[PDB]
């Protein structure tokens, strides 16, 4: 059911770094991955958390729809994309965490952590500050986890509602052509050792879904854009996209 594919190591390799790629065939329900114990090591999410976090805070109304423009607080950060209006679709582009920030206060410590228990996600664990705890809290989610969250969300199978899901997996759009259409969401840890990487999502084609997850050791921003890149390298690999 699970195989362990140490080959896949190269591409961390050839890059001087470290990490986990696990990918699922929906089709034949079988997993991959290249190094089995890491692919079930639990990390912080960092903005890989904004995909339950939309969920919730659009099935509880604090999010009205993909089009509700979160106006900028006007506090002046250091990543400049950060400070302007923005709705669900661009502030999942951008990762901007200070608009996710005011949709955990809103959403509250009792309905956050019903509805993380609800998804089963992660080790359903939000200790911390309501609006960090995904960045320097207790909760921690493995590869493997994210990809069983991710299956539920695909199939509409979490428990909130059809259109939330939709809403949440259209603002996941990542990349689209004639050939696949990616949904996934990346992630940055840094206030926690080991700093990672994350990208997890899922690959569409004609007649199969992809889903993936991969983290990766993150010494320093320099290497973010390797989180795509290692993944791509992969799916190549396996011709699962030109
Ligand atoms: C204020 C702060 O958060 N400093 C910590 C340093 C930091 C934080 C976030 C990003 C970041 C932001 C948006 C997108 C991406 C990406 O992965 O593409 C990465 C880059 C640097």
């Amino acid at each position: 059911e699970w195989q362990e594919n140490k080959s896949w190591n190269a591409h961390f390799t050839e890059h001087k770094s470290q990490g986990v790629v696990v990918l699922w065939n929906e089709n034949k329900q079988q997993g991959f991955t290249n190094n089995l114990k890491r692919a079930n090591q639990a990390f912080l999410p960092a903005s890989t958390f904004k995909i339950p976090n939309s969920l919730i805070a659009l099935d509880l109304g604090v999010v009205k729809d993909e089009h509700q423009v979160f106006k900028w607080d006007g506090q002046t950060r250091d990543i400049a994309t950060w400070n302007r209006d923005h709705n669900l679709i661009t502030a999942m582009k951008y990762s901007v965490v200070p608009v996710y920030q005011e949709f955990a206060r809103q959403i509250g410590e009792a309905r956050m952590s019903k509805m993380l228990h609800a998804f089963d996600y992660g080790n359903e664990d939000i200790s911390g500050n309501v609006d960090s705890f995904w960045l320097d809290g207790g909760i921690r989610i493995s590869a493997t986890e994210q990809i069983s969250f991710l299956r539920k969300l695909y199939h509409n199978k979490l428990h909130v509602s059809e259109r939330s899901q939709r809403i949440v997996k259209q603002a996941m759009l990542t990349e689209a052509n004639g050939d696949y259409i990616i949904r996934a969401k990346t992630g940055y840890s840094t206030r926690i050792e080991p700093k990672i990487g994350w990208w997890v999502g899922w690959v569409e084609l004609d007649d199969n879904v992809w889903f993936f997850a991969m983290n990766m050791d993150m010494p320093t921003s320099d290497g973010l854009g390797l989180r795509q890149a290692i993944t791509k390298e992969v799916l190549k690999q396996e011709k699962i996209i030109p």
